[PDB]
């Protein structure tokens, strides 16, 4: 038993991290086969970032303007192209540690592990959720750009996030590995803001199921609700709508605990109306929404990765 | 900016994990050079566990009673010895992925990463503190025994924890890599209970300094405290005493922020009195005590490995 915010083991991703330098800008790149992926803003000075024309900035760069370092080993750049907000550096050396991998774009509410890096070297690993406002609450200092987020399924690393930006509120924004931003953000130093955020309802319900699995049941009640009546109440509390798909995804946790999804919805309904009355759930005085249904099942059933 | 509970990258440890089977019992082992380290209870059945005599159980074993699997490769056991509550299986093959490593015994309050494993395969990585009552608040299912806890300094893995047991409260107990239990716990299925736990005061203070470094000052006040008046108050909230050593360890964070350690102690005193009044500190509605002063500096300064 016990329930912790748990990252995927980072080894397969650690073997993919490199340092990318262009002029006075150094950040991280992801080295898969013979391509290094990094934020295209590696080609910018702080002055360029005010109003960059990435096409024009890049056309002035040659292969030898890009210094790629994999630990101690200099990789020679033999080609470069941009895809959306990611630069792709073709190198002379295929990464021999390249894992089985996919590039996947995730939905708001989905979690991933971040391997925070500086100078192509890992600092640490933590879990993030893609918020409904397409930000993440990360821990990123200057030089962290090009750090990635990922999930593992068996032996397949699904890369879902590359780090580009910190917003004024101290939350973080980035792209998928095809360089498409999550959220209405641009890679220019201009006035940009996290939108009003909402609570990831399906994840709170997953975490209530985690609480029940772990012996915390005080919030269960004799009541039920329709999906419709649940959503009418929860939307007043800036909770995301719960869909039939969310209900279906909670099926396995409902079956393991013997608590019908709509019965857990009735419990959550009462929690939103009454608060906790000074009690805690899994050692938290807040309703946690950064655990997916899969995160709970994976942790509570000991799923491993080969 | 931002501040998260952050584990060490697990790659160096992932390369050390194997599966150890003795009879019907399967758990995890740690393969460094030509030795596999695992809990000595791998030689027990559930029936053996009430009052096992491990000397007597072990002398009955041959090398070939121990099945060690490193992925697809069977490692041949060529010797075994017991050191306190750990079994050392000598194997015919040195682990080529052996990192630079040390075995360390940590103090209560110190943090480490756990790589939770089943069947010699990693499930996930999280950060833990050795509680003052010598338990850890982990996430461990049956089969997790032999999962290890560790710190990294650059390229050196310091192994500090091996997982043996879950207590009735759902907290966890284990040993150092020399097989000495943290706390008064024993590897027997006897009634054993976590003592009353306390809050790791020096860590709460570190985390308040993390909050200040991250741009949040709402909880500060105009007051100071003597160290003695601080301890008199905080002990009423089941906080560990703060020692002059703890004050000294908070020096660098105090100097970075311009907040005197005793001034931060005055803030903590008021937080315990008032609570948060609907606010959070670094996204938490409770006072977090599983970040050391070093964890804060490491994370706020971007130390890499
Ligand atoms: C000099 N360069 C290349 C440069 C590149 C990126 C940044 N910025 C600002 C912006 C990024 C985007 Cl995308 C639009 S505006 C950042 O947000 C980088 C950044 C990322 N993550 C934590 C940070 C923490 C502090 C300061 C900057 C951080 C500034 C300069
Ligand atoms: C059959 N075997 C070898 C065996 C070995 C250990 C255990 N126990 C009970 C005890 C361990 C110790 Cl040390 C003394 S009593 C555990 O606590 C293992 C364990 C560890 N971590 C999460 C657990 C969660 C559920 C159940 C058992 C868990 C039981 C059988």
């Amino acid at each position: 038993s016990g329930f912790r915010k748990m990252a995927f083991p980072s080894g397969k991703v650690e073997g993919c991290m490199v340092q990318v330098t262009c002029g006075t800008t150094t950040l991280n790149g992801l080295w898969l086969d013979d391509v290094v992926y990094c934020p295209r803003h590696v080609i910018c000075t702080s002055e360029d970032m005010l109003n960059p024309n990435y096409e024009d900035l890049l056309i002035r760069k040659s292969n030898h303007n890009f210094l790629v370092q994999a630990g101690n080993v200099q990789l020679r750049v033999i080609g470069h192209s941009m895809q959306n907000c990611v630069l792709k550096l073709k190198v002379d050396t295929a990464n021999p540690k390249t894992p089985k991998y996919k590039f996947v774009r995730i939905q708001p509410g989905q979690t991933f592990s971040v391997l925070a890096c500086y100078n192509g070297s890992p600092s640490g690993v933590y879990q993030c959720a893609m918020r409904p406002n397409f930000t993440i609450k990360g821990s990123f200092l200057n030089g962290s750009c090009g750090s990635v987020g990922f999930n593992i399924d068996y032996d397949c690393v699904s890369f879902c996030y590359m780090h580009h930006m910190e917003l004024p509120t101290g939350v973080h924004a980035g792209t998928d590995l095809e360089g498409n931003f999550y959220g209405p953000f641009v890679d220019r130093q201009t006035a940009q803001a996290a939108g009003t955020d909402t609570t990831i309802t399906v994840n709170v319900l997953a975490w209530l199921y985690a609480a029940v699995i772990n012996g915390d049941r005080w919030f269960l009640n004799r009541f039920t609700t329709t999906l419709n009546d649940f959503n009418l109440v929860a939307m007043k509390y800036n909770y995301e709508p719960l869909t039939q798909d969310h209900v279906d995804i909670l099926g396995p946790l409902s079956a393991q605990t013997g608590i019908a999804v709509l019965d857990m919805c009735a419990s959550l309904k009462e929690l939103l109306q009454n608060g906790m009355n000074g009690r805690t759930i899994l050692g938290s005085a807040l309703l946690e929404d950064e655990f997916t249904p899969f995160d709970v099942v994976r942790q509570c059933s000991g799923v491993t990765f080969q």
